[PDB]
C-alpha cells in the first residue's frame, strides 16, 4: 500500500492534502472529516496571517519561542503563490481567498502595561531585526475606527504585507485544489488508526469499515494526540492536545462599511486577543477570546460573548454596538501541554503528526504542509522545526520562576483588560496573594515540569481528580523519558 | 373560516373555532420559520401582577388592560389540560413554573422601579390575589453581584409561565387534532367587495376563499388590512416591539422552582428568567419600538440582557453556554393598546398589538373573539380596544412627556451608568425641550407613548414627516 | 484639699473632670491637655449618641459585646438631664448641645451583603428586644435625601430617641462647667506618671514642673496606655490602645438646608461607616472612616477624603458635590487591642484609667464618669462595667475561627463599598486566596490571642519588625497572666 | 505728589512694585494688601513658568493666542536673572525659589480626544516652530509616575528649560527684595480710586485712611476691573474680570519622595488641567481645577477636591492615595470677560492697570512688570503688549461658530475626564442636545460679543438675572465703542 489516509479537514489537513495529491500524482491519497467541523478551529478564524502580530516580549525571551517566531516570518513568505495557486483551481465568483493586504496594531490603556507595553515594543524590535515593512504611524491617519474616547488607542503601527484570509473561502478553495489534484474526500471520522511491526496499516473510520494505507497523516485539530495515544507507548510519548476555545463573531455593519486592513492589539491575558478581519459584503469577523479546557466545549460562554462584544464596540468602533449580529462561532485552538506544536514523524512507520498549533497554524499551513510532505519524500523539510517532532520529551522553554511571574501578570491583565475599577491598594494586595498559591500549585505538580500560564490557570481552577490526574501523568512522562 | 397568522394568537383563536364549530372548515396560513415571530421569542411569563406599573394604573385603559390580564390567568389551568390532552408524556410540559418573585434592586431609575415596585403591591392586595413580601435571604437559587443584589422580594402565588415552543407544539397538535388544516404558506391580500371578506390571496398566488378571515398576524396584521377601502386610518397602525432573549444551558444544570423577574423597565424592557425543562433557562428581554421589522439582535442588546441576568440574577450565568439568541417582534399598537374583534368589513376580524402580554391573555382573547364571530358580546371590557377606531389618548401630552424623559433617563440608571453627579440633572433639563417640541411638530391632538416617541426622536426627518402626514388623515376620517 | 489630676481633656477627661468637681468640694481637681487636641477624637466626632445604631451581628454574638451594648442603653438614659446642667452654666449665645433628637438608618447595596443585611437585621432585632420606640418607613418618608439612584437606600428604620449632639459645643460646654464648679485647666501635657510604694506621686508635666496628687485618672484618648506602660509591671498588665484614626469633614450646604434627623448606615469594614450629623448655622458633619494606625497619625490620607466625599454625594445628598468645604478633621479613636475599653482602677493606689472607648465614648461618657467617680468615692458605679477594668489578661471575646471569618468578609467588604466593578469570577477568586495568608498570621501572633480584624487587617500591611514586636508582646502577656 | 501705591499684594503687585522701587530710588512705592490674601491666585498657584506646557490648538487658532503664546516664550528668558536678583536680597535658610528645571507633558485616555489628543499635537508643534529643547521620551523613561494601568500615560514630551518655582517661597521673596529696594508694606485694602481733572489724586483705605500718589496700579487680581469701574464711564470701556476658582493641594508623599521634573497634561475641560509640581522637604503641589464663577468664592467644593485627587492618584502616583493631606488651596484666576490680559495705562494718567493674567501671570510677571514700569517712564515696553491695554472694547479672538464648537467640546471633555460609563449611544445623543442651547444663549447674549467657552458654561448656568445683567453690561459696551 502506498495509499495515504488524512486525518482530518481543517487548514492543516487539506494543505497536506493538497500539497500530497499535487507532488505524487502516482499514489492515492483520501481525506476523512464531515462538513460540520466539530470543535474546528479553521472555521472560527478570521483569520490574520499573524507572524509580526503575534510577537510577545514573553515568547522571544525562550529559544523555542523565538523558533517559532522565525518559521512564521518564514510561512508569511509562501503566502502570496500559494494564494495564487488555489484561487487558480476557482473563478472569480468563487470570491477571494485574501481579505486584507495590511495589518494595524494598535495601543490602548484597557490592558496591563506589563503585556501591552512590552508587547508593543516587542513587535517593533521583531520588524525591525526581521527588516519587515511597517510604519508608526498617527492614530488620526487609521482608517475606519471609531473607538470610545477613554477606550482609544494613543499608538498605531502599520505592518505591509501582514494581511488576512477569509477562512470559510479557504477552506472552500483548499477542497476544490485538492479534489482537481485528484484527492478524494471520505466524509467520515477515523475512530482508530491501525499498527503492527512497527507500521501503519490503515484507519478504522466511524461507519464501521477499514481503510488500507502505507502512510496515515494525523491532522485532527485538539483530538489529534488522542487518536495516536491509543497506539502502544505513545500515551507519555507524543505530548498532550487540550482545547484552546475560542469564540468569535460576524457582524453585519450599521452602513455595510469596514476596515481596509486587519485592526488588532498585541496578544492578551491568557493568549486571546482583540481583532477585526475584513470580510467581503458589509460583515467584519471580531475575535477572539481563548480558554484551555480539559474537556472539549462547543458552546461559547455568557462571559466570553460579552467580553469580545464590550472590546470591539469601545476599542474599534462604537458603530459596531447598533451592528447586527449574524454569528457566534465557537473553535477549539490545538494547544499542547508543552506550549510547542506536534510536527513530523513518528516511531511508527507511516504515521505523521500536524498539530497542537494553538493561535497560528493557519498563517503556518503552507510551511507545515511542505516540511511534511518532504520528510515523507526522505527529505529533511525545514530546518527549525525538528524541535518540533510530535515524540519527544514535554519541552521546558521557560524556568518555573518565569512561568510564575507570567502567570500572575496575566491573571492581573484579567482585571486590566475589563476594565476594572477598584480601590488602589487592591491590585498589589491581589498580586502579593497569588503568587503562593500558584507556587503552591507548580511545586505539587511535578518536580521537572511546569505548564505554560494558560494551562496552568485551567489546572489552577480545575478539580482535584483533574490537577492528581494530570500529576500522574507528568510523572508517567518523566519515567517514559528520563 | 382562514386564520392568517401561526403565532400563540391565530393558533388558539384556530383551536377555539376548530373546536366550536365542528361544521365549519378552519384554515390557519403561517411558515414554521415564524418570521419576526413574538410567540417563539417569549419565555413566556403568565404576567398579569408582574406587567403592573404606575403609569399603566394611572389611566382608565391602563386599568381596564390589568382587569382582562387578572381574568386570562383564571383561564389558564383549564387551558393548559386540554392543550395537554391531545399529546402524550413525550410532549413535554406546557407550564414551566406556578409561581413569581418580583426582585427590586438599585440598578435601574428611582422613578420607575420604586413606583412600579409599589404598584405592583397595591394592585395585588386590591385583587385579594395570594402574595407575600419576603426576606430576599428566602428568594432560593439567585446569586447576584452584591453591588446588584435585590434589598427586597415579591412572592406572588399562582403566577407562573409556560415553554412558548411547547405551547406552539400543543396549540398546532390540537389545532390538527379538532380538524384544522395547517397551510405553510403567507397571506399577500385580503380580498373584499360590497363590504365583505371573500377571502385570501396567497403568496405562492393561490387563492382561499371564505366567510370569515381572522388577522392574527403580529406585527403584520395591520399592514395587510390597511389595503382594503379607507381602513388605512381606521386602523391603528401596529409597530415592531423587537425583542432579544436567549436560552441558556446552566452551568451546573439547576434553574428557580419560580420565575424571577423585574418590573417593566425603560420603554417597556424588563429582565426576567423563566424557567425551562433539561438545564436550559430563558432569559430576557429588550424592547425597541422598530419603524421597519429587524430579525437580528443588535451587540448592544445581547450585552444589556446578558450583563443584567449575570449581575442582577445569577453571577453562574456567566460561565453558562449560550444556546439560542431569540429574536422576534411584539406587536406593538400606535395608541399603546390591543386591536381586538370586528371590523366595518363583514367577516373581517383582527386579533392583534398585544405587545408584552398578548400570549398571556391568549386563551381569553380568543375565546372573545370566537363569542363575538357566534353573534355573542364576548368579554365585556374588550369593547374599548376594538380594531377599527380613532387613536386612544389615554394620557395627556404633559404626562408622556414626564414619561419619555424619565425612561430615557432609565436606559442611564439601568446601565448602570458612573457619571459626574451634576451630568443627569443637565441631561433631563436639555432632553425636556427637544420632546416637547417633537410631540407639538407630530399632531395637535394625537400624542405617541413614551416607547414609540423615542423611536421616532431617532428616525429620519422623512420617517417623521410620513407620521405627521398619518396622524393628520387619522384626525381628518375620525373629527 | 486632697489633689486629684485629670491627663486629658477629650470628652471623657472633661466629663470625669466635671463629675469629681461637681460632687467632690473636698478635693482640689486639675485637668491636663492643650487646645490643639493633637490626635484628638472628640473635637473630629459628629457625634452620633450611637446605642442601637452601633449595633452589628458580630458585636451581638459575644457575651461582651452583649455587655458594651447594655451600657450603652443606658448610657443614652442620662443624656437629658446632663445637657441640661451643662447648658444651665452657659446663655443661650453659647449655643446648643443637642443637634438631633432622632436617627434614620439606611440600607443600600453601596457595601456586602454580610455585613450590611446582617446588620440592618441585628439592629431591628435590638431594638425589638429592648422594646425601644422605632419604625421601618418608606424610604420615599425620609426627609431631605437626595441620593444617586444607583446608591439610594431600599429600606430605612427610624430610632425615636437616638440623636447628636455638636461635640465642638459639647467640649466647650464641659471646660465652662468645669471651671464654674472649681475645676483648673492647665494647658500643658503629662510627660510621666510618678508613682512609688505601690501609690502615685503625681505628673511631670512637658514644661519640665511636677504637680503633686493622691488622684490620678489617665483619659488621654490613644495615648492613655503608653503612659501607664512606663510604670513597673505594667506594660504587660494594661492592654495596649492603638489610633483608630478617623476622618470626618464639615461642609456648609449648597442652600443652607440640612436634614432634621441623624443619617447612617450601619458599621461597614473594618468599623468605619457613613453617617451625616446636623449642625447649627448651613453646617453639616459628615462622617467618619477608620483605620487602625500602629503609631499616631494626624493628617487625613487623600484616600480616606475620597472615600468619605464620595459615599457622602451618592448615598445620602447630592447636593453635597457643590456643596462648600470648611474643613477636614482627624482624630484618633481609642482602639484597644482586645477590643474591649479599659475604665477604672489599677494596682497603683490613686491611679485611674478611662479609654479605649474606640467608636463609642462620647455616647457613654456620663455613665462612664459617674462609674469612676463612684469608684474614686468608694463606691460600685455602675454593674457590669467590671469586666472592663484596665489591669487585665487581654479578653478572648470571640473564637479564631469568628475572627478569621470576619477579616475575610470585612476586607471583601472594601470592595463592595468602593464600589468597585470587576469581572464577576474575581470577588470568589480574591475570597479564596484571602483566608490562607490570614489563618498563617493568627497562627504566627500567638497559640492563645487573636486581634480583633480592624487591628489585623492592620497588622497583615505592617512591617515584619512591627509584626515580630507584638509577637514578642502577645507572649509576654501570656508570661505575665498564665 | 509722584508718590506711587500699587494694590495689590500678589506676584503682579509685588513684581511691579519691586520694579518701580528698583528703577525710581527717588520716589516713594507702597504697596497694599493683607497677609490673609484673600482669594489669591498666587498662594494657590504650584507654579509652573509655563510656555509650552500652556499650548492649545484653540489658543495658537486665533491671532490673539499666538500673539499671547510669544510673550510667554520671552518671559521665560527673564526668569533665570530674575530669581537671582530675588535670592541675591536673602539667606539660605530663605530656601530656594526654583524647584525644577524640566517639564513632562504626558499623554493618557483619561479625557477627549479632541482636545487632549489636538492640544498635544499644538504644543509638539509649537516647541518646534520656536526651535526650543524638548524630545519625544518612551514613557517608561520618565523618572518617579506610579499610575493606575488603564490611567497611564501612552506618549510622554520632555520639556528642557521649562520648569517650576515655589509661589510661596516666590512671594516671600518679593516682599523681602522689596523692601530692600525702599519699598514700603501697608497692609489693608484699597476701597475707592480718587480721581478728578482725568487724574489720579490716590487711593482711600479700608481703614478710613486717605493715600495721596501721582501714580496707582491696580494689582488686585479679579477684583481689579471692579475696584476701576467705580471711576466715571470706566464700567463699560474697562472689560469685566470674573474669578476662575482654582483648587489644589500640598500632599506630604508617603516616602518623602517626590519627581525631579513638572508632571502635567495639557490644558483640559474649562481651563483646568492635572500637574505636579516639586516642593522641598518631602511635599508635592498637586493641581489644578478651574471654574469661572460670577461672584467669588473663597473655599473649594467636594466636586472640586474629589476630581483634582481622583486624577492625582490615577494619572500620576498611586502612592499619593495613601499621602497626607497637609492643604487644601483655594484662589480666583483673575478671568477677564474677552480672554486676554489688562496690561498698562488707562485714560486716567496715573492710573496703571496689571490684571485679567488667567492661568499664567505668575510666569508672565517679571515681562509684564517691565512692560508697565517702561510705559510708566515714557518708555514703549515690550513690543507685542500693546494689544491688551487695559481700556479697550471687548477682543473677539474668535468667531461664534468655533466658540460653540468649543463649549460643547468641553463639556463633553468633562464626561470624559472623569471618565465616565456610559452606554455607547449616549455621548452623541448629548453632543446633539448640548448644540441648541448654546446656540440660544450665544444669540440672546449679544448681537457682537461671544464669552469664550470657560465663561459661557458658568452663564448658561447662572440665574436668569445673571444673564439680564450681562445682556445689559455687553449693551452698554456695544454703545461705548460703537
Ligand atoms: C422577547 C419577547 C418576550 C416576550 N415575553 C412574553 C412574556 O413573558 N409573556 C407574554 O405573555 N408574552 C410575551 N411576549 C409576546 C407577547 O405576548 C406578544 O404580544 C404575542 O406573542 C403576540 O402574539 P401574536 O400571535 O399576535 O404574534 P406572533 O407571535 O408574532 O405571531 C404572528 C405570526 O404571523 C406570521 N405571519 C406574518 N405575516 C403573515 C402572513 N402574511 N400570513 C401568514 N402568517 C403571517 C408570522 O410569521 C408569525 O409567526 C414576548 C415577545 C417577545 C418578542
Ligand atoms: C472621626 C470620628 C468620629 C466619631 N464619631 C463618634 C460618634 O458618632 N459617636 C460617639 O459616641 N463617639 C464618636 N467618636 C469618638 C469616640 O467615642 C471616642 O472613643 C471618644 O471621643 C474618646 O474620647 P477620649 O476623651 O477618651 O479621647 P480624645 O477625645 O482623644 O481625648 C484625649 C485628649 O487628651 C489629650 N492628651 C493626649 N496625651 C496627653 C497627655 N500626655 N497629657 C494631656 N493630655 C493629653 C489629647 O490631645 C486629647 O485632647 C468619634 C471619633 C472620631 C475620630
Amino acid at each position: 500500500q502506498t495509499d495515504v489516509i488524512v486525518v482530518g479537514n481543517g487548514v492543516l489537513g487539506l494543505s497536506v492534502g493538497v500539497e500530497i495529491a499535487r507532488t505524487r500524482p502516482d499514489v492515492r491519497v483520501t481525506l476523512l472529516g464531515k462538513p460540520a467541523r466539530q470543535y474546528g478551529a479553521t472555521p472560527a478564524a478570521g483569520a490574520m496571517l499573524g507572524a509580526f502580530g503575534e510577537v510577545t516580549a514573553h515568547a522571544l525571551a525562550s529559544e523555542h519561542g523565538r523558533k517559532k517566531h522565525a518559521l512564521a516570518v518564514q510561512a508569511q513568505r509562501l503566502w502570496p503563490e500559494w494564494i495564487e495557486s488555489l484561487e487558480a483551481t476557482g473563478t472569480a465568483a468563487d470570491g477571494r481567498i485574501k481579505t486584507a493586504d495590511d495589518t494595524v496594531v494598535l495601543l490602548n490603556t484597557v490592558g496591563h502595561s506589563a503585556l501591552d507595553d512590552a508587547n508593543f515594543a516587542a513587535v517593533l524590535t521583531a520588524l525591525k531585526e526581521a527588516n519587515a515593512p511597517h510604519e508608526e504611524i498617527a492614530v488620526e491617519s487609521v482608517d475606519w475606527i471609531d473607538p470610545d474616547p477613554n477606550s482609544r488607542p494613543l499608538r498605531a503601527l502599520h505592518i505591509e504585507g501582514e494581511g488576512s484570509v477569509d477562512s470559510g473561502i479557504l477552506l472552500a478553495a483548499l477542497e476544490r485544489s485538492f479534489l482537481q489534484a485528484g484527492g478524494r474526500l471520505h466524509p467520515v471520522d477515523a475512530t482508530e488508526i491501525r499498527a503492527s511491526h512497527g507500521r501503519v496499516e490503515g484507519v478504522v473510520t466511524d461507519d464501521g469499515d477499514f481503510l488500507p494505507a502505507g502512510h496515515v497523516v494525523v491532522a485532527a485539530g485538539a483530538r489529534s494526540q488522542r487518536l495516536v495515544a491509543a497506539l502502544p507507548g505513545l500515551a507519555h510519548r507524543i505530548p498532550r492536545i487540550y482545547d484552546g476555545v475560542g469564540v468569535s463573531a460576524l457582524v453585519d455593519t450599521w452602513d455595510g462599511s469596514g476596515p481596509a486592513t486587519v485592526l488588532r492589539t498585541s496578544n492578551r491575558a491568557f493568549a486571546c486577543g482583540l481583532h477585526l478581519v475584513p470580510r467581503a459584503g458589509g460583515s467584519v469577523y471580531i475575535g477572539a477570546t481563548n480558554a484551555v479546557c480539559l474537556e472539549p466545549r462547543g458552546a461559547a460562554s455568557i462571559e466570553e460573548t460579552v467580553f469580545l462584544f464590550n472590546c470591539a464596540t469601545h476599542q474599534l468602533h462604537r458603530g459596531l454596538n447598533g451592528s447586527e449580529l449574524r454569528k457566534v462561532q465557537v473553535g477549539s485552538r490545538p494547544a499542547p501541554i508543552d506550549g510547542f506544536p506536534l510536527i513530523g514523524g513518528t516511531s511508527v512507520e507511516g504515521l505523521w503528526m500536524l498539530s497542537g498549533t494553538y493561535r497560528d497554524g493557519l498563517h503556518m499551513s503552507p510551511l507545515l504542509a511542505r516540511h511534511v510532505v518532504s520528510l515523507m519524500d526522505g527529505g529533511t523539510g525545514v530546518d527549525g522545526l525538528r524541535e518540533f517532532r510530535p515524540e519527544r520529551d514535554l519541552i521546558s522553554a521557560w524556568s518555573r520562576e518565569e512561568i510564575l511571574d507570567d502567570v500572575v501578570r496575566h491573571t492581573m491583565a484579567t482585571g486590566y483588560q475589563f476594565p476594572w475599577r477598584l480601590p488602589l491598594e487592591w491590585p498589589h494586595m491581589m498580586e502579593t496573594f497569588l503568587q503562593g498559591p500558584f507556587a503552591e500549585l507548580a511545586d505539587r505538580l511535578s518536580d521537572t515540569y511546569t505548564p505554560p500560564a494558560d494551562l496552568m490557570t485551567a489546572i489552577m481552577f480545575s478539580e482535584r481528580e483533574q490537577q492528581d490526574e494530570l500529576i500522574a501523568y507528568y510523572a508517567d512522562v518523566h519515567r517514559e523519558w528520563h
